[PDB]
């Protein structure tokens, strides 16, 4: 209805004053791009930015960053009146002053250390009366523009003189500082954070609406994850980006206070935050204040918890206070904290993943002035088990190396070291590797829940089985209208059975990767640890973990591992049942229908599998993953060799048919036997590092076939019965 | 408030609870409602601390101290009745108890109606479909399922505008209409909750859902219905009816449906104890949980308490050569103890079902226990036609496929083996429907392709074992 057409959004692509705007209509505003444009703020403020195109931007909204947003005093999800006018007029020698407390970063020349690279070729239009951010030399600072000769705005080129001041002045307190953390300062690309967005949008960005309409906004939210995974970021950066007042109930701060004034300090916490609305109260270490499990040593702690429960229920539906609370494990906190109206929603922050850990490594080194060679993606792989705090420490520890090395050899210093004397330091791969060596992670023990990186290409052969998984996994969620028609419920389970090494685990990961579902692998040593420790009550949390990670594929490796531990020829006198596989049955039947969770079992020995596993409503679909043939062997060879570079003379079609009965893993042995020899050559040749036809011949001298031919019959026999 | 009196300091915590009953004296009639009674009186004689000893004692005095002037009723809520102190149940304290329990499928519809009656729903969603998906949700989950589906549509439509004043217009919010996509999204984010809790529900399966088994159907009604409907007759001969029935037969012949259908007919609660649940008490060597299964049954009365797979523990040890031990073991022993200890037949009927009657502890079968052995055999093609018809009454079927022939061709199948075929063919129809748009109906050739995989679970030598066990029983 003649609407303007502007919405404000986070911008993931990394730019100082650049904007994306939707292709599905480029003709309404009609900007060729690179054309100076208006932006309408609040209060009487405006901004000027440059526009680019994105296939993956929405027709709905507009990618722009945190420096433009703070200038306008716009926020996310907000709308600013916008108008194109193409024109722009050049200007002179733009003038610059330090802003706020920040300063002392630069000693002497401060436009050598800062300006030259950023106004270079950019044509960054720069306004009177705005703040912007220059990064470099392990620090960030902002230069206000108080005086510009041409107005309202000026495009800049390096034909102009350079004027300098460099003396600080207090910035207005009403302003929102750019160091206060916000969405971009949170890394990991978990996308889970997007879930907290949907919860806190309306309640604390639109307070007056909930007095108009009956609905129940959530009062509490639990973040949980191991320490250092960014739980305090999320609260700080939701409260900062929405304008709500952030409060902080230090888990042990209220504990450090004496009996009877400990409650006084927590209760006034919610009373203050009442008066500020909307507000997030963020209790961290909730398991400090409310860790009672009905077990409860002591006295005082009974009363701290009760007061908190009253406070969390006592929220009086005047004002908006959202109470976010973080803890390491959700079993840790008192069970009465989850009742309706207390902490209703929970979020698992969890360990980041490989291509999640890249972003954290980008956010902690963006001021560091890196070397070219290291791209951070290589270190991102080595880093599994690290959490965002480990990674911020990996970077600070690699940044403190280079200071130790270069620089202080000089010892030259005054009350503040010059900004430029520290420019020549550039963090290097040797620094990072040294840093990786001293990390000490941490979270290695925690289970892994990740979208797996293996794809369909990584699987040679198995084309039909690949289709059949997509049938079982994808059609019920994509076409529920069809399954409802016949009243049929899809299967939740699949049991892979076959000889060892034929690609059952990759086949499970590849379908989770395709759906970009989380993958949780429970391995035979993990089912054996519950069985030797005769604690199968931990099966529930594996499942609870799966439910929280949904949509996921929950994969059980080696699901006969316990039947083997007893036997598997004559076994125990007992039948096929036992304590752990029994709980898996209990927890499959107890699942709340099929809700984003798909189960895949895999076994070498279907003989010894408890036949109750195979019943209707459990893992009904038995799929037989057999040994490859030489068509699928050519594909397996090609699929393994797609990484390590290969010299063209070696022939990959012949190696196949010559190895008559190998499993897929037996071909990995050969490929790994030959790549070993190439490294064996490369390192011995410099004391020409490529892989040769004769290595796969020397590798072949050791070629071994794991799966004997009598048992192939056992598989076929088990399979030939199954019809 | 259970924790409100707790939040107060020592010595003024009692002052606050005692004045609670003194005020409510002056107002009559009045309900005092203590919630989280297990906060104020959770002591089991275990009792960490000091203060809590005295909070509980004051409450006991208060609950006994009701002076028969005025009327004060004290209602108190708690999560499990074992949680609260045992002295709270003595005569004159909390004498009556009520189990509210999880709602059931056609119960959950009404909650979904009461929380969305202001919402201005779309036509398509009737709420009965979501009511089915919702098992494990409780009324609070469902009020949250609706508020979460109502907050979706506000997020979507509407605020795109941003038009607002001190109060948004009543009509500007009229155009928002909650949709199935909103609800499904909501179902996706519910997080229930109560999934673990045992299920006690009138089952939805009827007599029609059971092909065949006409005589056995009569005999259940005899055992279940006549003693309660005609107690004047059983008293005449001084005869006490049987409390139990043991179904025995091959796997998949409809023993579980037959148990649910008689509970459905009586509109009795149905409690299914499944073999993995008897195995969990046995591996965890906690059979003291058999009592609460029964206590739960007593509270749910009239119910049919059904034990699936009642030989599952005998198999876990053996079932050919077994343990050196005899047929007894810890869990089946408590079931014997708790059957004999039942307060007569009071709305609770027990049904055991087993595939292996060989390995059943013969003490199960004694007088006063599960005396009536009924043999549920494999169907014949009359009952196979009925089983086929009974399964296919839901999923729509195109008339050309012939259901009389498929029967007699499958010579030895159990009832569950025919479900495999019907499910094998309905799978292929969905296989067609989704691949045809990238005409969704079921065909005579699908039951032919389904039949290519047709498998017979129950071997013919063991049918003899059943008949043999049966042919002995006379
Ligand atoms: C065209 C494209 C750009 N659009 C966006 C991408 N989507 C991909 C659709 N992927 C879906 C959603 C995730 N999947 C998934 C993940 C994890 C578990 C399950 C799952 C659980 C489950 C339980 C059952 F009982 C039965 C089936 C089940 N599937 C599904 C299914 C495929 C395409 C459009
Ligand atoms: C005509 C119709 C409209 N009227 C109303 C509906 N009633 C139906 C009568 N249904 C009765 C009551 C519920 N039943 C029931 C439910 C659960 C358990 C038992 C039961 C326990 C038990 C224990 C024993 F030791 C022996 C027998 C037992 N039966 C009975 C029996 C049939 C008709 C009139
Ligand atoms: N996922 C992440 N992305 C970016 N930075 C992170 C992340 N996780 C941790 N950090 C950094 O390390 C610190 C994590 O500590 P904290 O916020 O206390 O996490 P938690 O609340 O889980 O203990 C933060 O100061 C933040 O700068
Ligand atoms: N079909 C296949 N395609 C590609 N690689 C395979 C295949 N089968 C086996 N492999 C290789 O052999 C190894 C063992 O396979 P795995 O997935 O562990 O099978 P399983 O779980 O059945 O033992 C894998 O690391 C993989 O690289
Ligand atoms: N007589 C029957 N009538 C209708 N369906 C049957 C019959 N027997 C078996 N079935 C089908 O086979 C499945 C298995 O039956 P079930 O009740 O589990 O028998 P059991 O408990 O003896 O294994 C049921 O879901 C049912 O749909």
């Amino acid at each position: 209805n003649r609407p303007n057409r502007l919405i404000v959004d986070e911008a993931i692509n990394e730019d100082n004053s650049v904007v994306s705007l939707s292709q599905p209509k480029m003709d309404e505003l009609q900007l060729f791009r690179g054309d100076t444009v208006l932006l309408k703020g609040k209060k009487r403020r405006e901004a000027v930015c440059i526009v680019l195109s994105d296939d993956t931007c929405s027709d709905e909204k507009i990618r722009m960053n945190r420096v433009v947003r703070n200038n306008l005093r716009v926020r996310l999800g907000d709308v600013i009146s916008i108008q194109p006018c193409p024109d722009v007029k050049y200007g002179k020698r733009i003038h610059v002053l330090p802003i706020d407390d920040t300063v002392e970063g630069i000693t002497g020349n401060l436009f050598e250390v800062y300006l030259k690279p950023y106004f270079l070729e950019a044509y960054r239009p720069i306004r009177k009366g705005d703040i912007f951010l220059v990064r470099g030399g392990m620090r960030a600072v902002e230069f206000k523009v108080v005086e510009t000769d041409p107005s309202p705005y000026c495009i800049v080129a390096p034909d102009t003189v350079i004027h300098c001041e460099g003396e600080p002045i207090k910035r207005e307190d009403e302003e929102e500082s750019l160091n206060e953390v916000g969405y971009d300062d949170i890394g990991g690309c978990r996308k889970q954070l997007a879930q907290i967005k949907e919860m806190v949008e309306l309640p604390l960005r639109h307070p007056a609406l909930f007095k108009a309409i009956g609905v129940k906004p959530p009062r509490g939210i639990l973040l949980y994850g191991p320490p250092g995974t960014g739980k305090t970021l999320i609260a700080r950066a939701v409260a900062n980006e929405t304008g709500a007042f952030f409060f902080l109930i230090n888990g042990p701060e209220i504990m450090s206070k004496l009996a009877g004034e400990s409650e006084s300090n927590l209760r006034k916490a919610f009373e203050e935050a009442e008066k500020n609305a909307p507000a997030i109260i963020f209790i961290d270490e909730l398991d400090a204040i409310a860790p009672k499990r009905e077990k409860t040593h002591g006295e005082v702690e009974r009363r701290i918890v009760s007061q908190l429960l009253t406070l969390m229920d006592g929220l009086k539906q005047r004002a908006h206070v959202i109470v976010m609370a973080a803890t390491n494990r959700p079993n840790s906190i008192d069970p009465a904290l989850r009742r309706f109206g207390r902490f209703d929603r929970e979020v698992d922050i969890g360990i980041p993943d490989a291509t999640g850990r890249l972003e954290i490594l980008q956010i902690h080194t963006k001021n560091m002035k890196l070397a070219d060679d290291v791209d951070l993606e290589q270190v991102a792989n080595e880093t599994h088990g690290h959490v965002g705090a480990d990674l911020a420490a990996l970077c600070s520890e690699a940044a403190l190396q280079a200071i130790r090395k270069k620089m202080d050899l000089i010892d030259l210093e005054d009350e503040t070291i010059d900004a430029e004397v520290m420019n020549s330091l550039a963090v290097t791969m040797d620094d990072f590797r040294w840093a990786l060596s001293q990390s000490n992670p941490s979270a290695l023990r925690e289970t892994v829940v990740e979208v797996p990186q293996v794809t369909w290409e990584d699987i040679g052969g198995l084309e039909d089985v690949k289709r059949e998984l997509q049938e079982l996994v994808q059609y019920p969620v994509e076409h529920p209208d069809k399954f409802l028609k016949f009243g049929m419920t899809p299967s939740k389970g699949v049991l892979f059975y076959g000889p060892p090494g034929c690609g059952k685990t990759l086949l499970a990961k590849a379908i989770a990767n395709e759906c970009q579902a989380n993958f949780i692998s429970i391995k035979g040593p993990e089912l054996l640890t519950m069985w030797f420790g005769e604690s199968e009550a931990n099966v529930r949390e594996i499942f609870d973990k799966a439910r929280q990670a949904a949509p996921c594929v929950l994969f059980f490796d080696e699901l006969d591992s316990i039947a083997k531990a007893r036997g598997g020829n004559i076994g125990d006198g007992g039948g096929a049942a036992d304590r752990v596989i029994n709980q898996i049955l209990t927890e499959m039947d107890g699942m709340s229908t099929k809700k984003n969770v798909f189960i895949i079992g895999a076994t070498n020995r279907p003989d010894i599998i408890d036949p109750a596993i195979l019943r209707p409503g459990r893992l009904d679909q038995l799929i037989y993953i057999p040994l490859p043939d030489e068509k699928s062997r050519v594909a397996i060879l090609k699929a393994n060799l797609r990484k390590s570079p290969v010299a063209k003379d070696v022939d990959l079609e012949f190696l196949a048919k010559m190895t008559n009965g190998f499993s897929g893993a037996d071909l990995t042995e050969i490929c790994q036997r030959a790549c070993k020899l190439a490294i064996r050559e490369s390192i011995e040749s410099e004391i020409v590092p490529e892989i040769r036809r004769d290595h796969f011949e020397e590798a072949m001298r050791f070629a071994r076939r794991s799966v004997s031919d009598n048992d192939i019959r056992k598989y076929e026999m088990f399979a030939q019965t199954l019809q």
